[PDB]
């Protein structure tokens, strides 16, 4: 079973504004997954503090970055909170109706498209770089999801056959033809070090 | 009543490090308060999409910034979600053990104290600047708190008398003698420019 949904409009303007500008600088789209994953194990590991029980679905924290150049897909997993059925649906737990108008004022004052994180909808910048993203995850109070979508003005969410993760959120990204160099290996550490330096949490780039 | 509790050893550790060491940029304080306002005012306008019951403690979701030279304060107030008594004896619903933990490895290998923020432990930066910080917070959930610590290894929680604030969080810096700039309005405006420019929410600084 499949349900398709369309973006409100406003997160379809911002999805077109990403695809559709001209701006060199896509590289910036890992940092925001990487960032969103830091947040969600933030959220994990502050509700374990209180009840244990919540990391029986996995103790290790981290973020794994997964090339893989036959499917031409850049994967980022993490196992943080993980969403609920209802969080993927509404914009994937984002502020994006206020966060897209707030950000598109700011690009009208001077900022660019690299301050979209700053916003709250930096799981967009996906789209810089790869054609259709689909979205796993799995809450503790809940069933696995895959949400998808090669944006259009639409997106599925359907409960997610075999591949049970155990917690977390698990971000699929197809790239375009042209955005290959994000598979490569010294291309992702050069974009990790540049601006995912320092963070909370353990990378590790999978080699193939 | 007053309830007086010890820091963890590891946050402690953290409050020694942003007293003790030698570290002139101590303006990005605000940037990492700023930072902190913004991310509450992004759960409660989450929440109020599925109940805008929670707003009913107040719709408007801003940041104000009052400096107040005859007390030596300067204070950065939000209509955020707040925080429950739990959350504030709790390192202010931070992660700040292994935050904490996290940051000492970072500076071990290259990082600086301006990357506080990205282990989830800015608050602390307040400390860069102020003797006392004094943090009154109120949840939809709860009744006002005040938590207030001069470190030394210990903070006072009690239930806050009078004043209420409908919903949000208030931070009071009691600012060290030689820090007075940060009460100047241009001094203010310039850190806001320069560290906090395109933000999600409005950012009023009041003049005396
Ligand atoms: C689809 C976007 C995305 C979401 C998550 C994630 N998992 N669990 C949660 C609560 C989140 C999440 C949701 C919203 C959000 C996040 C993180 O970053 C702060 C504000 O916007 C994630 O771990 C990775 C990721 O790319
Ligand atoms: C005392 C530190 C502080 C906290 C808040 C605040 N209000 N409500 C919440 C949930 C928060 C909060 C708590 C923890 C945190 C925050 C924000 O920033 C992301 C990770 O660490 C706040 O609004 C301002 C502020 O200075």
């Amino acid at each position: 079973e499949v349900e398709t949904f369309a973006f409100q409009a406003e997160i379809a303007q911002l999805m077109s504004l990403i695809i559709n500008t001209f701006y060199s600088n896509k590289e910036i789209f890992l940092r925001e997954l990487i960032s969103n994953s830091s947040d969600a194990l933030d959220k994990i590991r502050y509700e374990s503090l209180t009840d244990p029980s919540k990391l029986d679905s996995g103790k290790e924290l981290h973020i794994n970055l997964i090339p893989n150049k036959q499917d031409r897909t850049l994967t980022i997993v993490d196992t943080g909170i993980g969403m609920t059925k209802a969080d993927l649906i509404n914009n994937l737990g984002t502020i994006a109706k206020s966060g897209t108008k707030a950000f598109m004022e700011a690009l009208q004052a001077g900022a660019d498209i690299s301050m979209i994180g700053q916003f709250g909808v930096g799981f967009y910048s996906a789209y810089l770089v790869a054609e259709k993203v689909t979205v796993i995850t799995k809450h503790n109070d809940d069933e696995q999801y895959a949400w998808e979508s090669s944006a259009g003005g639409s997106f599925t969410v359907r409960t997610d056959t075999g591949e049970p993760m155990g917690r977390g959120t698990k971000v699929i990204l197809h790239l375009k033809e042209d955005q290959t160099e994000y598979l490569e290996e010294r291309r992702i550490k050069e974009i990790v070090k540049k601006h995912s330096q320092f963070i909370g949490y353990p990378i590790t780039l999978f080699v193939e």
